[PDB]
This record gives structure tokens, sequence and C-alpha cells, in this order.
């Protein structure tokens, strides 16, 4: 399905209605499997961090470590399929120009590639952008083949503001997710008992980032 059709007929209405949007089969099996292979290569090559410290033990060898990350621009060697994923996400957002809320999306971050090792670690409830740092849309791509939450966990639970219910999102293979980055969508990752990969990109609203930049002022010589 073309990016423009997807954007206008589903992503825009759904984001403006619920603030959470799921697109399944975003790139197809070939592309998705190659993305998975590139991410697994990065993991094999040691490109990831050791993971977030969850419990500090006095024998530091017994310290548990959770989500590993690596930042990917999309032009590194052996990452060109990741780059095409991000150019596709960019195409989607570009076709949504001006139609998601009142935001004018003028930029994005690098890709944060996250790897939950499958050792029972999750991610605690949080808000992506709680202090108006300019990020308005969180966009995530899941690449875990035949993931069964019932067996392996790893569900992303979003707690939409003002709604009692949850929104449970399994990290399905070739799945794309959009949600507002601010207080409207607190979320957490339930414990993962298998290796769980995700690729996240945050998109910037021009005005919010422009006035956020001031706090970064601390610059031109005199
Ligand atoms: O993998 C998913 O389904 C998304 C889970 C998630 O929220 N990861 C995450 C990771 C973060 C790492 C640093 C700062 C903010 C962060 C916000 N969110
Ligand atoms: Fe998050």
């Amino acid at each position: 399905l073309p990016a423009l059709k997807l954007a206008l007929e589903y992503i825009v209405p759904c984001m403006n209605k619920h603030g959470i949007c799921v697109v399944d089969d975003f790139l197809g099996k070939e592309t998705g499997q190659q993305i998975g292979d590139e991410v697994r290569a990065l993991h094999d090559t040691g490109k990831f961090t050791d993971g977030q410290l969850v419990s500090q033990k006095s024998d530091s060898s017994k310290d548990i470590r959770g989500d590993k990350i690596t930042w990917i621009e999309g032009k590194e060697p052996g990452c060109e399929t990741i780059g095409l994923l991000m150019s596709s996400m960019d195409d989607l957002i570009r076709h949504c120009n001006g139609k998601l809320g009142s935001y004018k999306i003028n930029g994005r971050t690098k890709a944060m590639v996250a790897c939950y090792p499958g050792n029972g670690t999750g991610y605690v409830r949080h808000v992506d952008n709680p202090n108006g740092d300019g990020r308005c849309v969180t966009c995530i791509y899941y690449l875990n083949k035949d993931w069964d939450a019932k067996v392996s966990g790893g569900i992303l639970r979003i707690f939409p503001e003002g709604k009692a219910q949850f929104a449970d999102i399994e990290p399905k293979f070739d799945r794309l997710l959009f949600f507002w980055s601010d207080r409207r969508n607190p979320h957490e990752v339930q414990p993962a008992y298998a290796t769980r990969y995700a690729i996240t990109v945050w998109y910037f609203d021009a005005d919010e980032r422009a006035r956020a930049k001031v706090k970064y002022l601390t610059r031109v010589e005199l």
C-alpha cells in the first residue's frame, strides 16, 4: 500500500481520533527479514550497549541489565535497510504534513535501536516527552518474527490519558506504531522472555523544538 494512501486514509484519522495508530505489514516479509538480519548483525558485532542497569548488586558480575540501545543514522555500513525503513517513515510523516493535530513536523531524531535481551527485563512506565522538549510523535518499528506475547511477553502497554482502559500492543514482526509523545501516552514494556527488537524514531514539531532550543542556549562569541 502506498505511503500517501496509508497516511490519509488511516494514520491521520486514527492519530487525531485516538492518538495511537498501528500499521501491520508495513514493508513486507523480504524487507522486514533483512531489517531483522541487520539488527541481529549489529547485536552480534557488539554495537549495542550492555543494557540498562535494573538491580545493582555488590558483585558487579551479578548485576542485571535490561534494554540495550544503539543509535543508528541509517547510512552506516550494513544498515541501508534500516535507512530505507527510516526514509519510509519519513515519507509517511511527510505525506501527513500539517494534518496531525496542529503540528508542523520539521525534523526527527536518529533511530534508537532497542534490544531487550529476553532475561525477564521490561521498561518501567514513563512518558517519552514530559517537559516539552519538542518531540510530538513517537514512531516504532517491530521486527520480531512469530512473536507470541502469551509465551514471550514483551507487550507494550499504553495508558491513554483520560481513558480507564489500556492499549496492549504486541511487538509483532513488521509492525509500525505511532503515538503522541507527550503526557497523553504513558507507557511501559512488560517483561520479555525472548529477544525483543524495536526501532524508534521521534519527530519534532517545529514550534515546540524552536522554543525548547532556548534551554540549550548555554552560542556565539563576542
Ligand atoms: O519497545 C517499545 O515498545 C517501546 C518501549 C519504550 O518506551 N522505550 C523507551 C526507551 C527510552 C530510552 C531513553 C529515553 C526515553 C525512552 C523512552 N522509551
Ligand atoms: Fe518510551
